[PDB]
C-alpha cells in the first residue's frame, strides 16, 4: 500500500522547507564576515605545529558559531518543537547541533574534489584545513566518508529537511525530561518522512532509502563522540577559547 500524503504531512513538509530556506543561504554571502581563514605551511601535517597555530580554528569557529544560530532558527520552526520545555530544547540543540552542522554541509559539499565548497577559493574547506583548526584524521576521514554516503542517496530537498529535523528531535538524548512528548513530536516527522518516500520517491531505490536514511542518524552520533573527545583535548590548549565563541563554548563546553 502506498497512502497518500495527508493535508497536515503536506503541511510540515512546507514548513520545513521554508524554515531551510530562511536560515541556510546557498549563496554563502555572509562568509566575508567571519574571521579571515589563515592557511599556513603544513605539509606534514605536524600535529604539534597544529596546535601551536591552529590558524583556521578562528576561521571555522566563526563558521561553526554561525550555523549554530541559524540551527536554532531551523528548530524553532520543526512543528512541535515549541510545545516543548525550554530546557528540553536547550538539550536537544546542544547535543544535535554539531550533528546538524554535519549534516546541513553536505549541501556544500562536492564530490569533485571531496571537499565543501562555499563560493571562491577562499571558502573551500579541504581535510587539511581541517587538521589546520585542531582536528585530526581520526574524525576527519570518516567525515568525510560520511559526505560521499549521503550524496550519493541523492535526497530529495524534502527528505533532507526532515531529517534534519528528525535528528535534532530524539527522544534519547542524555537529559531529556518528557521523552514521551518528544518521541510523539519524531514520530509524526518520522511518518510523514516514509510516507514522502514510498509516494512522491521513484526507483530505482524506492524503499530501502529510509533505513538507509535512518542508519546514518547513527553514523553520526558516533561522529558526534569523535568530535566530542577531540573538542576537549583542544579547549587544553593555552588561548584557545579567544579563538572560538562564546556559543561554541557553551554548546560544547
Ligand atoms: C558549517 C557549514 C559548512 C561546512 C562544514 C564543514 C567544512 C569545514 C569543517 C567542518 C566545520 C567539520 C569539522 C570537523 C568541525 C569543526 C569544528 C570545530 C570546532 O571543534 C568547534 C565545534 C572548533 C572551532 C564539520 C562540518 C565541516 C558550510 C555550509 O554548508 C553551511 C554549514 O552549516
Amino acid at each position: 500500500l502506498r497512502p497518500k500524503l495527508s493535508e497536515e504531512q503536506q503541511r510540515i513538509i512546507a514548513i520545513l522547507l521554508d524554515a531551510h530556506h530562511k536560515t541556510y543561504d546557498p549563496t554563502y554571502s555572509d562568509f566575508c564576515q567571519f574571521r579571515p581563514p589563515v592557511r599556513v605551511n603544513d605539509g606534514g601535517g605536524s600535529v604539534t605545529l597544529e596546535l601551536s597555530q591552529l590558524s583556521m580554528l578562528p576561521h571555522l569557529a566563526d563558521l561553526v558559531s554561525y550555523s549554530i544560530q541559524k540551527v536554532i532558527g531551523f528548530a524553532k520552526m520543526i512543528p512541535g518543537f515549541r510545545d516543548l520545555t525550554s530546557e528540553d530544547q536547550i538539550v536537544l540543540l546542544k547535543s544535535s547541533a554539531i550533528e546538524v552542522i554535519m549534516l546541513r554541509s553536505n549541501e556544500s559539499f562536492t564530490m569533485d574534489d571531496m571537499s565543501w565548497t562555499c563560493g571562491n577559493q577562499d571558502y573551500k574547506y579541504r581535510v587539511s584545513d581541517v587538521t589546520k583548526a585542531g582536528h585530526s584524521l581520526e574524525l576527519i576521514e570518516p567525515l568525510i566518508k560520511f559526505q560521499v554516503g549521503l550524496k550519493k542517496l541523492n535526497l530529495h530537498e524534502e527528505e533532507h529537511v526532515l531529517l534534519m529535523a528528525i535528528c535534532i528531535v530524539s527522544p534519547d538524548r542524555p537529559g531529556v525530561q518528557d521523552a514521551a512528548l518528544i518521541e510523539a513530536i519524531q514520530d509524526r516527522l518520522s511518518n510523514t518522512l516514509q510516507t514522502y518516500i514510498r509516494c512522491r520517491h521513484p526507483p530505482p531505490g524506492s524503499h530501502l532509502l529510509y533505513a538507509k536514511m535512518i542508519q546514518k542518524l547513527a553514523d553520526l552520533r558516533s561522529l558526534n563522540e569523535e568530535h566530542s573527545k577531540q573538542y576537549r583535548c583542544l579547549s587544553f590548549q593555552p588561548e584557545c577559547s579567544m579563538k572560538l565563541t562564546p556559543l561554541v563554548l557553551e554548546v560544547f563546553g
